[PDB]
């Protein structure tokens, strides 16, 4: 039909007309850190990629990419899923249950992580984070699994996309452009491209778009891929506005445009001017290299004798004729240097690497003094804070969408949620904290005054830990006081009849006989 | 902070468990009282002890009975040894020992 | 002095430490090497890219191979691999939850804490499973 | 390779110089060919056969450009795979070598699209080596006028 | 043979290959198992007792 | 209800009775203009640095159409005190402003 929106083609090529603003920053963002991050894509084989003068882009991206992926995806259960506490005491009987629940909840966020891990998503996360550097903007897709084979997340970095979202923060539609070849085409798509008419080469590429758009009438979005042709006939996808497989990540966001920034573009104005200082340092260095031997000719020296001469011939002439073509600039190679040194040193706070080499240094600055690299994590706490809410969470929640449906997962009763906690954390500290108050407690398990009962539910109570399991109820204890007494009773019960019947079994030794005869034993012994 | 630090208070009186004179059980509440920890759920009341010193004779109790009576059966439960042929199938136990 | 210092950034873009090629002069010393995990943390950026490349397909190659020629169990469908740099993660979330439930030594006296249930608390705030991890009710 | 045996199995390499791949805009490969220089006494058994079924003898040490070519399979999934000599195929060529599984993978150090094969790490510095040998040249010859 | 390689005048890429080759081999293929075979574990509690 | 509305408007540095907030870092807005102004004039004294003029004294023998086509190592016609570069002064005034 119609589809209320026409065409998808050209949705792409209206906004195309938009990234044209963040593309060309982009195409000069990563000029000055590292150019094989993103081209310019009138870029082929060959075009080689001039290397920038400085190397503190270069230096300070993947120091700032790999810190970023180090903080926001740890190896261990970086997710967690919270249950509402309080309904979840309504609809359940206290307190056994209640940490049951927990390990189904324990159970999930292992999963997902024995998940991400087993499909690669550790790979094309990080270069989605140097994308977020550079040009921040991808969308990354991630496909229906359809078996438990090897499923990776294609992901497209803003020369493959197209969104368009409000001045509010919502999305209303995107497109994104494959480029897949004719033999390399999923089995609908072939029949369609078919269907249209005509040949194809084995190799020949074609222009796959889909459009995400949100629905007319109906707060869902829908999904339709098309080819040159109109659909495909296996387009049409019911997508929710809260799980969707489309989700587009964004560094610094700025309100209403479309996009959003990056965040060495706030910077990159200062990497032209560092470039433009060491530039000009090694072009220094190499008059510096050439070596003309200036003939004073007024004098006496001709280099006819001093060329052809051996190892150690005596010649003719003075030696202050002879001087050589130096390389002024003494007094401005540290004017340009220690310049450099200071500017390398204000990126090198803006980026996440340490202070180091780049100067006299000159650390005596010892021992306990560098816990102000906690500066550096702290700054590093503001740069992906945004980014916990872009890509952190939509990330859990298709993926707790995407298992139920291929019942990898058990479906979870529509009331748990998940904080990005950097991750408990929370429930291991304050256990681990109580545990050693209430040690303290153990020289007064004597003391007839102290209500020790009620100390362990204090500090209970003054640390966060919940309770209900954190303590022996009423009756709970004349089971705990029998289970004393009935080892007590099966020791010395055993111990007793085992000392009562073989005492008696061998005595006046006709009954030794006759009690080795009822193990099947023969007069042996 | 505030139990933290009676706690080790309380800690330094170990040692006095066994003094006459020394009024352990007011020096717990001054503590108590000088750290502004609340009170009243702080220290055994008035009853709250024949509770108290009963558990560890019920416990006794428990401990002792049933390791009598375990002792006391089975030793009499096999003696004179058709009696212990006996017993054996009161658990269900034909003659295999 | 410019050679020294190009040699000083190529220095830090391949993985050796800074060395001999300038004065050199450490008094840097003694715990403050730990940012030599910043060339880890480097290198960490380069084979990330690698490890879907090469090292993935080489364990799907050889889990096919070795089911032909019967060098392997036939694994039955369901089993799938990272490459973890290796647990790793059972072994630290195992090794971390015996110390907590060491501190637990003290208590075993102690008539008021359930410490049937602290230890599948710390059971459940480390990530270890469960079910494997406690004597269930017949068991005793 | 196949083990055909628990004998000594190493894995054969190709430094560009060797192979041709061809792959998408997307990830994944259409067609890869490899190519070996096997003299003729070393040659493997049943390519012997189809070496003199071409015809004419052969030295004992004459190389023979053995070319794979390990095709996306038409209307299935799988790839496949069949060596060839001067002549067609060498009738021991046709392998069925699903998508997931193949026993030839290109490696690729940092990944580029749409282009077919990778970059390289240290050409990403390619420039700064350039110009700190151009000092290096500098210094040590300047110590030979000394 | 012969074609005689020339050592470039600098030897910081010579130096810096091997120290970033065998520090790639250390690192993504240490001696001990450096894979490990993740069954789904929810699936693998339905099909077992 | 007064005490619960979900529209809260946050304030830093509270002045009465004006009907918004000030800022923390408006009380420093003018050091970091003066800072700026600072910062702007050394990188820029670091730039007619970066130019490398060669100034040839006119009443010299060194005509530099032998300084440029000569090759790595020639002997060439002149005196050493006539190639002079245009270097940047403010060796004292660099450090007052830094």
């Amino acid at each position: 039909t119609g589809l209320a929106e026409d065409g998808a083609k050209s949705v792409y090529e209206r906004l195309k007309n938009d990234r044209a603003p963040y593309e060309t920053r982009a195409q000069n963002c990563a000029q000055y850190t590292i150019p094989s991050l993103f081209p310019k894509d009138s870029d082929n084989a060959s075009t080689d990629y001039q290397t920038p003068w400085q190397a503190v882009g270069a230096r300070g991206l993947n120091n700032l990419a790999s810190k970023l992926m180090l903080a926001l995806f740890p190896m261990q259960t970086w997710m967690r899923l919270t249950i509402s506490e309080y309904e979840a005491k309504q609809l359940l009987s206290d307190p056994d249950g209640l940490a049951k629940v927990d390990e189904g909840l324990s159970m999930v966020e292992r999963i997902i992580m024995n998940y991400i891990e087993s499909n690669s998503y550790r790979v094309t996360l990080f270069e989605a984070l140097k994308q977020l550097v550079v040009a921040g903007n991808v969308l990354l897709y991630l496909p229906e699994p359809e078996g438990s084979n090897y499923n990776p997340m294609k992901l497209y970095r803003l020369s493959s996309y197209v969104v368009q979202r409000d001045a509010f923060g919502n999305v209303l539609q995107m497109v994104t452009r494959d480029q897949i070849a004719f033999g390399a085409l999923p089995e609908d798509i072939r029949k369609a491209v078919e269907g249209q008419g005509g040949e194809k080469k084995a190799d020949e590429t074609i222009d796959v778009y889909t459009h995400i758009y949100l629905d007319e009438d109906s707060g869902e979005y829908l999904r339709y891929e098309e080819v040159e042709g109109m659909e495909v006939q296996g387009s049409d996808g019911t997508y929710p506005k809260e799980a969707c497989p489309y989700i587009p990540i964004r560094m610094v966001r700025l309100d209403g445009e479309s996009y959003g920034r990056s965040y060495i573009e706030e910077y990159l104005g200062d990497l032209r001017s560092l470039e433009n200082l060491q530039e000009a340092i090694v072009k220094m260095s190499m008059i510096s290299s050439k070596v003309i031997g200036l003939v004073n000719p007024a004098g006496i020296t001709q280099p006819r004798r001093l060329t052809k001469a051996q190892t150690g011939d005596f010649v003719t002439g003075r030696p202050e004729d002879i001087s050589f073509l130096q390389l002024e600039k003494q007094a401005d190679f540290t004017v340009a240097k220690a310049v450099s040194d200071a500017i390398e040193a204000r990126l090198s706070f803006a980026f996440m690497l340490n202070s180091a080499v780049q100067r006299t240094g000159e650390r005596v600055t010892a021992e306990e003094i560098r816990y102000v690299a906690s500066e550096l994590e702290d700054t590093l706490g503001g740069v992906y804070s945004i980014l916990s809410q872009e890509l952190q969470l939509p990330l859990v929640r298709v993926l707790l969408k995407q298992l139920q449906a291929t019942q990898q997962i058990p479906e979870l009763p529509k009331e748990a949620v998940e904080p990005t906690i950097s991750g408990r954390g929370q429930d291991l500290d304050k256990l681990e904290r109580c545990v050693t108050a209430w040690a303290a407690l153990a020289p007064m398990r004597d003391d007839p005054d102290i209500n020790l009962a009620m100390i362990k539910l204090r500090i209970a109570n003054a640390i966060g830990i919940d309770t209900s399991g954190i303590l022996l109820t009423e009756e709970q204890k004349q089971q705990k006081m029998a289970q004393q007494s009935m080892q007590m009773g099966m020791d010395n019960g055993a111990a007793a009849l085992a000392q009562g019947m073989a005492a008696q079994a061998t005595a006046s030794p006709e009954a030794m006989a006759a009690a080795a005869d009822s193990v099947g034993l023969q007069p042996g012994i």
